[PDB]
C-alpha cells in the first residue's frame, strides 16, 4: 500500500486524489510540531510527540488565528485567499503531493504562503499542488506557520516569547522534510523552498540563517525579499509593539512575565481584533507582527550580512510581478475604489506618497513626489495613479529584491531573475490593478490546466513554461534543460544583470531591472535622510 | 546740417555710414562720463563734463580693461568676443545709430554686452547696430561699463569702492539717454534697454533696481537674469576677493583705504592677471568681480525683492538658447575639445558635475547625478556629454530665468517667452556644442541681411522675423503687429506658460519650457541645500 507511510514520529495514510484524468496520492493534515496551546503559546515550537495508530492524512488541516478580510464581502477575487478551513491555534501541519507510482528517490519543493506574516493558508484552492507534483513528477510539500500576535511577537530577552517564532516553524517544518520525506520517494538533498510575498521573503531569511541553510538545497522568491521594508523590525521597536498591544488591553506593564501571562489566557480573536493599532500610526504596506532582527535567528542587520556574503551560496530564482503595490492602495489610500478607475487628483497623490514612505522627513517626500511626477501633466488623473501606485510597488518589493540580487549574486552559484507581466484572462479584479501580486501563484500550480476554469490555451501553455522552469530549477539547479532547442533563459551576471519576461509570447532578454527607480530607492534615498 | 547735433553736453559730429546699399548716420564713441582712471578707479561714474567745441564722433571708441580669450588664436569664432580697439580705463562712452532722414521722437533701444562682467566691448562686429538701426526704423544706443575688478570689486562700506559702480556706468549712461537722445530723434519715453547673459541679467537689475526704474520704459533679456546663480555675490564674499585680490598682489590688508589705495597704483593687467585667483572654488561658469547685493542698488534680496513685487512693472520679451552649456564645457570641463566630438567617459562626466555645481555638498551631487543620468547607459558619451551641456545649461541660464518670468509675471503688464534653437548654418564652432549661447545675437543685429557673410536666404527671413519682433515690442510691449496676420506670439500667462520656438521652420508655440528640471533646480535642490 502506497498510501501508508510509517514515519519518525507514526504511521500516516493519505488518499488518491484526481487530477487530470489521472490520479496521484495525497498526505494532508500531517503535524510536524506539538501543538501551540495555552502556555505553548508564542513559545518556539517543539517537535511533535510521536503517535500511535494510524493518522488519518485524508483531509486538509486546519488555519492559523489570522485576521480575515472583509473588505469584499462575497467577492471571489478576495475570498480566495481566506481560510477555508476552520481556524485554530493547532495548526502546525504540511501537506504531500507524490506522484503515483511513487518515485525512489526524486526532486521536493517545499511551499511557503505569504499573506504579510499576519496571514496564509496552506489549503487554499490557488496553492493545491496537485497540478504541479503530478504534471512534472516532484514532490511538493505544503507548509504552515504561525502568523500575528501568536507566530511575531517579540520580547527579546525572554524566552517565553522571543520573536522570529513563526520564522522557527518553518524549519522544524523543514526538518520535519529533512527527516522524513525520504519515505515519501523525496531526496532530502534537493529541497527547494519556494515562497511569494512573505514566503519570498521568509525564503530569503532562510538563506541568510545560519540554522536553516542546511535544510534546503536551492530557493525560489517570488515577489519579496528579505531585506522588504515591512519584513522585518528592529529588536527594540519589536519590543515596543508587543508592550503597547499591552496597553492597548490592559496589561501589565511593569514585567516581560506579566505582560506576557496578560496575553496567553485571551482568547485568540481578542488579539486580532486589536492586532493592527500598534503600527507607526499609518499602515498603507506595513504589518503587525514581523520577523525581528534579533541577533539569534539573524546574527547580523541584514545589510551587513549580504555585504560579508554571510548566507546560504546556492542558486536562486527569483523575479517580482509588475504591479505589486495596487492591492496596497486598493485597501488603503484615498481615491482608490474596485469598481472606478481610481483617477486622482495630484493632492491625493501627494498624501499617497506621505503614506507610501511611513518614515520621510519634509524632504523626503519632495524627493519622492519629484521622480514619479510628470511636470507637464501633472493633475492626469491616471499618471497619478499609475504613479503613485509604482511608488509603492517600486519602494516596498521591486527594489528591495534588486538590492537582494545584486548582493546576492556576487557569492552564490547562479541567480535567475524573472519580470512576469502576465494579466490573466479570468481576472475578477480591476484592470487599472494590472498584474498583481498574487496571480503568478495560478500559474505555478499548473491551474490554467483546468479548463473548466476557463483559461485561454495560451495561459496552460505558460503555465507549463513556468512550471517547468520551477521543477527543473529544482532539480538541476538551472531553469533550462540542456540538450534543448527552446530558447534560454541567461543567467543573472554581476555585470549584465540580465532577466526574462514570463507571459505568453516567445521569450525577451532585458538588462537591469527598473535601474533608474532602484538607483533612487536603494542608494539615494537612503543618503538623504541619513542626512541632517 | 544732420550730424552735426547739440547735446546737453555739447555737440557732436557724428559720421555717415551705409548700410545695405543705403545710408545711415552713426555717432561713435560719446562720452557719457568722466574717465573713471587715477583716484577715480573702482569709484562710481561721474557725469561727463561739457565740452566747448565739437567732438569728432566719427570712429569707435577705447574698449574696457580686460581679459582677452586666447585658447584659439585667430579662430573667428573666439576673436569676434575680444576687444577690436585699444582697451583702456577710460573707455565709457556709447555709441548712437539714427536712420535717415532723422526721425522725429522714434522708438530707442539701448544695448548691454555681455562677458560674465568680466569683459565685453560695445565695438564688436555682431553688435553693429547700423542695420536694426536702418530697416526697423528705431535709434539704437549701445552704452559700456567697466567690467572685472574695474568695474564690481566690492568692499561694501566704503565710498571708495562701493562695488556695482560697473551698473552705475550702465545707468549714467541711461541717463544720458534720457536727457539727450530726443535731439537725435529719440523718444525718451519710449526706451527699450535689452541684452545678452551677463548683459541680459543687467537689464534684469534694472528691472529690480528703484534708482535705474525710470531710465527705460521696457526691457529684452537674452539668455540671463538678475537672479543668475553666477550673477551677483554677498557683501562678505564680494569683500573677501576683494582683500585676496589685494593679497595675490602683496597689498597692505590692514583696511579698506590702506587696501583701495595699494590697489589704484597697479597697472591695469596687474589685476587681470591674478583676476581669476580669487574664485572660491574650481568651477566652471563663474566670474570673479560680478554685482553685490549691498543694499543700495538692490534694496533687499532679489527673491524677497521678486516675491513682495519691489521691481518695475511693465513688458518683458525674454528666452533662452538651446544650448547655453556648451561653450563653457569647452573651456573648463574635462573631456571636452574643440576638434572631437567630446565624448565622455562617465569618470570625466562626475568631474564636470562637481565643476558645475561648485557650491553643492556630497548628497547634493548625487542629487544632480541620479537626475541627468540614463541609468539603462552610464557610458554612453553621447548622453554624458549632452547631458552635461544640460546640466551647465539648466543650473546657470534656463532655469534661473523662469524663475524670473514666473515671479515677474505676477506682477509685469506682459510676457513674451522665446526658445532659440536654431544653429546658424555657418557657424565655425563643431556641432556638438549646438546652438552656442550668443549665436542668436547675429539674428537681432540683422547680420544674415548681408549677402557677404554667406548666410542661408532662410536666416535671412529669421533675422528680420526676429528684429522686427524685437522692434515693435520696443515700438508697443508686444512682438506682434495688431495686423492680425501672421503666427501670433502667445504671451506668457502665468497658468498657461505658452512660450514660442524661434527658427526657420514655420512658428509653433509650446508650454512650461523645461518644467521638469527647473523644478529640481528652483525648487528641490535650494530645499535639499538649505537642510543639508
Ligand atoms: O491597507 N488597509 C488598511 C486598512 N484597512 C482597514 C479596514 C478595516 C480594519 C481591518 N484591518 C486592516 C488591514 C490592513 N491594514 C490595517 C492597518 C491599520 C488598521 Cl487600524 C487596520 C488594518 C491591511 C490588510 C487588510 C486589513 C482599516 C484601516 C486600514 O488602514
Ligand atoms: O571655463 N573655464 C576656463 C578656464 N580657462 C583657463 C585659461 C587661462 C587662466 C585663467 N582663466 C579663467 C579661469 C576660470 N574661468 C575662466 C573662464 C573663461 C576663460 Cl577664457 C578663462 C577663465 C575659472 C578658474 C580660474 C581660471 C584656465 C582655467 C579655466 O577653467
Ligand atoms: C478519514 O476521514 C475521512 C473524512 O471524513 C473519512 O471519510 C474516512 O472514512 C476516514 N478514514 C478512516 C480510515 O478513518
Ligand atoms: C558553480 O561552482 C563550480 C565549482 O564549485 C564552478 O566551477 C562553477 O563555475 C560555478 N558556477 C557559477 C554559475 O557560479
Ligand atoms: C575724425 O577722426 C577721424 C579718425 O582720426 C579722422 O580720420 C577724421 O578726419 C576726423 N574728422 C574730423 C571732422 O575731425
Ligand atoms: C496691463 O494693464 C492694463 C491697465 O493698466 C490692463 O487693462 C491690461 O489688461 C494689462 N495687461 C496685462 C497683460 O497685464
Ligand atoms: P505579502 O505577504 O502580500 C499579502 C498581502 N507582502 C507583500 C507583505
Ligand atoms: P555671459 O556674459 O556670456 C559671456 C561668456 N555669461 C553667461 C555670464
Ligand atoms: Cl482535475
Ligand atoms: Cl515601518
Ligand atoms: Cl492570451
Ligand atoms: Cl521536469
Ligand atoms: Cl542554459
Ligand atoms: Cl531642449
Ligand atoms: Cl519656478
Ligand atoms: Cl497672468
Amino acid at each position: 500500500s502506497e498510501l501508508l507511510v510509517n514515519t519518525k514520529s507514526g504511521k500516516v495514510m493519505g488518499t488518491r486524489v484526481p487530477v487530470l484524468s489521472s490520479h496521484i496520492s495525497a498526505f494532508l493534515g500531517i503535524p510536524f510540531a506539538e501543538p501551540p496551546v495555552g502556555n505553548m503559546r508564542f513559545r518556539r515550537p517543539e517537535p511533535k510527540k510521536p503517535w500511535s495508530g494510524v493518522w488519518n492524512a485524508s483531509t486538509y488541516p486546519n488555519n492559523c488565528q489570522q485576521y480575515v478580510d472583509e473588505q469584499f464581502p462575497g467577492f471571489s477575487g478576495s475570498e480566495m485567499w481566506n481560510p477555508n478551513r476552520e481556524m485554530s491555534e493547532d495548526c502546525l501541519y504540511l501537506n504531500i503531493w507524490v506522484p503515483s507510482p511513487r518515485p525512489k528517490s526524486t526532486t521536493v519543493m517545499v511551499w511557503i504562503y505569504g499573506g504579510g506574516f499576519y496571514s496564509g493558508s496552506s489549503t487554499l484552492d490557488v496553492y493545491n499542488g496537485k497540478y504541479l507534483a503530478y504534471t512534472e513528477e516532484v514532490v511538493l510539500v505544503s507548509l504552515s506557520y504561525r502568523v500575528g500576535a501568536f507566530g511575531f511577537l517579540a520580547l527579546h530577552g525572554s524566552q517565553e516569547a522571543p520573536g522570529n517564532v513563526g520564522l522557527l516553524d518553518q524549519r522544524m517544518a523543514l526538518q520535519w522534510v529533512h527527516d522524513n520525506i525520504q519515505f515519501f520517494g523525496g531526496d532530502p538533498k534537493t529541497v527547494t523552498i519556494f515562497g511569494e510575498s512573505a514566503g519570498g521573503a521568509s525564503v530569503g531569511m532562510h538563506i541568510l540563517s545560519p540554522g536553516s541553510r542546511d535544510l534546503f538545497r536551492r530557493a525560489i522568491l517570488q515577489s519579496g525579499s528579505p531585506n522588504c521594508p515591512w519584513a522585518s523590525v528592529s529588536v527594540a521597536e519589536g519590543r515596543r509593539r508587543a508592550v503597547e498591544l499591552g496597553r492597548n488591553l490592559n496589561c501589565n506593564l511593569n514585567s516581560d512575565e506579566e505582560l506576557i501571562h496578560c496575553l496567553r489566557e485571551k482568547k485568540p480573536q481578542e488579539l486580532i481584533d486589536v492586532e493592527w493599532n500598534v503600527l507607526p500610526f499609518d499602515s498603507i504596506f506595513r504589518f503587525s507582527f514581523v520577523p525581528v532582527i534579533d541577533g539569534e535567528f539573524f546574527p547580523t542587520s541584514l545589510e551587513s550580512m549580504l555585504n560579508s556574503g554571510n548566507f546560504k551560496k546556492t542558486q536562486i530564482l527569483l523575479g517580482v510581478n509588475k504591479d505589486e503595490g495596487s492591492f496596497f492602495l486598493l485597501y488603503g489610500a484615498p481615491g482608490f475604489s474596485k469598481d472606478s478607475e481610481s483617477k486622482i487628483s495630484r493632492e491625493d497623490f501627494m498624501s499617497g506618497v506621505k503614506l507610501s514612505v511611513p518614515h520621510a522627513n519634509d524632504l523626503g517626500l519632495d524627493a519622492v513626489t519629484l521622480q514619479y511626477t510628470d511636470w507637464m501633466d501633472d493633475n492626469n488623473g491616471i499618471k497619478n495613479r499609475d504613479g503613485l501606485d509604482d511608488i509603492v510597488g517600486d519602494h516596498n518589493v521591486i527594489c528591495p529584491l534588486m538590492h537582494f540580487v545584486n548582493k546576492y549574486t556576487k557569492f552564490g552559484n547562479g541567480t535567475y531573475l524573472y519580470f512576469f507581466n502576465h494579466r490573466a484572462s479570468n481576472l475578477v479584479w480591476p484592470e487599472w490593478m494590472g498584474v498583481i501580486h498574487g496571480y503568478e501563484i495560478e500559474f505555478v500550480f499548473g491551474l490554467p490546466l483546468v479548463k473548466e476554469l476557463n483559461y485561454t490555451a495560451e495561459e496552460e501553455a505558460l503555465s507549463r513554461r513556468i512550471m517547468h522552469y520551477w521543477a527543473t530549477f529544482a532539480k538541476t539547479g538551472n531553469p533550462n534543460e540542456p540538450h534543448s532547442q527552446e530558447s534560454k533563459w541567461p543567467l543573472f551576471t554581476t555585470k549584465e544583470q540580465k532577466f526574462i519576461d514570463l507571459n505568453t509570447e516567445p521569450m525577451k532578454v532585458h538588462q537591469r531591472l527598473r535601474v533608474q527607480m532602484c538607483v533612487f530607492w536603494n542608494q539615494f534615498l537612503p543618503k538623504l535622510l541619513n542626512a541632517t
